[PDB]
């Protein structure tokens, strides 16, 4: 599993002494991990990115659906409420003609009292007349 | 160049040539393979980051725009509501307006029979008294 019989030839890398070889298989060897090591930490961070581009694009989608509900909403209560504005409207131009007819039965009502108490004060007048001619009538007989 | 980073000057200098051109190129060849790996990731992290950087900005923008479009839709809710209950308070009032109205007009044709009663007593009295009057002349 030595990298270094690798590039080098039995001869030559018998001419190497222990502690050479030692130094050079140990650095070609931390080349060897960092290599794996990044290519380990490359997958991690792209199965991380995918999984949470996945999942922010699926909120965007619903927050979408979301906006077209509501402005469908919108439309719906403006089209009742043009209508009800309408409705109303022409509700209390009855009902202030409604007012005006009350007001008009008030003042009828409070004259025709008006005119009673005219025919009241007037009938009591006749009659004082009345008795006092009949009191006068009855010293003549 | 990298054969420095791996042994010491007085050891290095003892290895021949060829074997010296060998080490070099294979250290070379990994360093490269490294660098190039590196360069990979940092690459992709930025492309990673500005992906979801564009797409949070345009999720961003449209969950602003659900959060003005529900407020006026409560809002719409908020004026219907009022506008229904005017509705119903105003069918009520003119509801009691014409039962008062139809009352009304019953107690006007009573005060026109009670006028018309007090004007024929007093046309009785007018009558009375013109006899009694000419009554008197007549004693005196």
């Amino acid at each position: 599993a030595a990298v270094l019989q690798q590039v080098l030839e039995r001869t030559e890398l018998n001419k190497l002494p222990k502690s050479v070889q030692n130094k050079l298989e140990k650095f070609l060897a931390d080349q060897q991990s960092e290599i794996d090591g990044l290519k380990g930490r490359h997958e991690k961070f792209k199965v991380e990115s995918e999984q949470q581009y996945m999942e922010i694009e699926k909120r965007l989608s619903h927050s979408q659906e979301r906006l077209v509900n509501e402005t469908r909403e919108c439309q719906s209560l403006r089209l009742e409420l043009e209508k009800l504005n309408n409705q109303l409207k022409a509700l209390t131009e009855k009902n202030k003609e409604l007012e005006i007819a009350q007001d008009r039965n008030i003042a009828i009502q409070s004259q025709m009292t008006r005119t009673k108490e005219e025919l009241e004060a007037e009938k009591r007048d006749l009659i004082r007349t009345n008795e006092r001619l009949s009191q006068e009538l009855e010293y003549l007989t």
